This record gives C-alpha cells, structure tokens and sequence, in this order.
C-alpha cells in the first residue's frame, strides 16, 4: 500500500563545481554552475570503502525524496572517485551558532527556531520518515529566521527495530536506548533534547554523566534540568517530550500550535537579560 517514490536524482558534472574552500572535515564550500543557464548556486560538497558508498548513496536517497522549507534539499550527487551536493547554510549548524552568539540570540528567534524544526519534523512524519538523530548540531542555519534539518545517516522510511551500531545515546528515548525502538515519538523525545539544548545556549545534555548511566537516569525519573531563561510553560513542553510512555509526549503537529502561541508573545515565555536590544542564485529559488 505504499506509493511510488517518484523523486528525481539528479547527477551533476564535476566540472560544474567551484571547490571554493573548505568547511570542515571532508565538507567543502562551492559554488555550482550549470552549463548554459547564468546562474551560480553556493553548495556545499560532502567528498571509497564499499560500505561509506552505500551510506552516502542511502543518505542520497532519502535528501532526494523530501521537499519542504525546513528540511535540507538535495541539488543532487557527483558520480567521481560520491559527493554530496547540498545547499550551503553560511551560518553553520544551530548548536555553534547559539554558543557563538549567547549575548545576542533574542527570545523572538528562540522560538520561532522552536517553530520551524517542528514544521520540519512534522513534515518529515507525513513523509513516515523517522529521522534517528534530531539534534541541535543537525539543524543548520540559512539565515538567522530560517533554519532546516539535516544529515539523515540514520533516517528510516517506515516503529522502527534497530540492530545495532553507534548512537548517539543522550538525545534518544528510554525505548530507543532499551528495546531500540524508534518512532516518531522517540524524535518527539529528540527534539525535547534539541529545545533543551538552545535554551541553555549550547549547553552539553547531560554533561560529565558517561552515556552508560543515561538508561538508569532516566528510570528513576531524573530529567533535564529547567533552563534558567525557561518559564515554566517553556519547560512543562520539554518535560511532555520526556514521558516514559510514547503515546502520551506532544505530536510535532501540536508543538507548532504551542510555540507558535509563544512566538506571539516572545517575553512573556522566555526571560533573558537584555532581550531587548538583541548572478549568485540561492538554492532555494533555483527550481
Ligand atoms: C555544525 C557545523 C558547521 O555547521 N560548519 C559550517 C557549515 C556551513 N554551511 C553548511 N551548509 C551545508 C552543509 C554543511 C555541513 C554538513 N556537515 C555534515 C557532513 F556530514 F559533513 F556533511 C558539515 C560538517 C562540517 C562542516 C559543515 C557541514 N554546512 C558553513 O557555511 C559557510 C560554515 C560552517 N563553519 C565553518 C562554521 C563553523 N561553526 C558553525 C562555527
């Protein structure tokens, strides 16, 4: 009863890339010029073990087969020596960019940043994709006002049963941990971590505790901490996100609702000290 995933993979050229520099590592900043059409589009290139193929080719499949403002798009893959050619987010990944910037993120782009990751996330749960690994380094910042999700590694196009591998353990729900299960929910769970993570400004999610004492933390009930900037409707969310049972946590549709309650009203539900005062063609028009 599935339908057909009729996404285009799109196999771009090597010679239509500009290596401009590179971003970290290995991720490279680029520029790419299709032949003909005036237009350069600033990329960024995700530069041979058999196994490293076959999870880039995978990561390709699922980048390729979402289409929405808060979620990464795909411009397509270079067959060479595999390359990912995604659009460039100049601003970094959301984790840096708010321990880059504390004395400056204001409680407006908090949580309208909280808004857009959830219409991402619910969008990703209408594609019945699970995204495995929802955190505040995997949402990258195209401007200021406008962030997406990214890196897919772990995606799954359905619960999901996992057999095994890396994890990384303190974002996860108590089910993801045990019976490595994972559902739309268990990303609910994520992304009570994620929001956990910009309201403390960057702060490391249960810093100092090696991840083989998270499973019996949070059996006896212990949770994260309330964020000093984090009314207690701020933080009554996050706690909803972190119940035991999956069914009674928030459905991304209904964060939306929530944060965007908030977002009217930005002072009112975050207290921050001085919150006052805080032929190139982008991608995203590039149809
Ligand atoms: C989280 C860190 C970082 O974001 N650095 C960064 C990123 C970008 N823009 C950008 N656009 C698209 C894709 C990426 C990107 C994706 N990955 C993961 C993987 F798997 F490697 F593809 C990256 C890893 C490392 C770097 C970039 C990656 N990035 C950017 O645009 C100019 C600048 C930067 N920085 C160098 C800033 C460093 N941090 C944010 C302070």
């Amino acid at each position: 009863g599935e339908a057909p995933n009729q996404a285009l993979l799109r196999i771009l050229k090597e010679t239509e890339f500009k290596k401009i520099k590179v971003l970290g590592s290995t991720v490279y900043k680029g520029l790419w010029i299709p032949e003909g059409e005036k237009v350069k589009i600033p990329v960024a290139i995700k530069e041979t073990s058999p196994k490293a193929n076959k999870e880039i080719l995978d990561e390709a499949y699922v980048m390729a087969s979402v289409d929405n403002p808060h979620v990464c798009r795909l411009l397509g893959i270079c067959l060479t020596s595999v390359q990912l050619i995604t659009q460039l987010m100049p601003f970094g990944c959301l984790l840096d960019y708010v321990r880059e910037h504390k004395d400056n993120i204001g409680s407006q782009y908090l949580l309208n940043w909280c808004v857009q990751i959830a219409k991402g996330m619910n969008y990703l749960e209408d594609r019945r994709l699970v995204h495995r690994d929802l955190a505040a380094r995997n949402v990258l910042v195209k401007t200021p006002q406008h962030v997406k999700i990214t890196d897919f590694g772990l995606a799954k196009l359905l619960e999901y049963h996992a057999e095994g591998g890396k994890v990384p353990i303190k974002w996860m729900a108590l089910e993801s941990i045990l019976h490595r299960i994972y559902t739309h929910q268990s990303d609910v769970w994520s992304y009570g971590v994620t929001v956990w993570e910009l309201m403390t400004f960057g702060s490391k999610p249960y810093d100092g505790i090696p991840a083989s004492e998270i499973s019996s933390i949070l059996e006896k009930g212990e949770r994260l901490p309330q964020p000093p900037i984090c009314t207690i409707d701020v933080y009554m969310i996050m706690v909803k996100c972190w119940m035991i049972d999956a069914d009674s946590r928030p459905k991304f549709r209904e964060l939306i609702i929530e944060f965007s309650k908030m977002a009217r009203d930005p002072q009112r539900y975050l207290v921050i000290q001085g919150d006052e005062r805080m032929d190139v063609v982008d991608a995203d028009e590039y149809l």
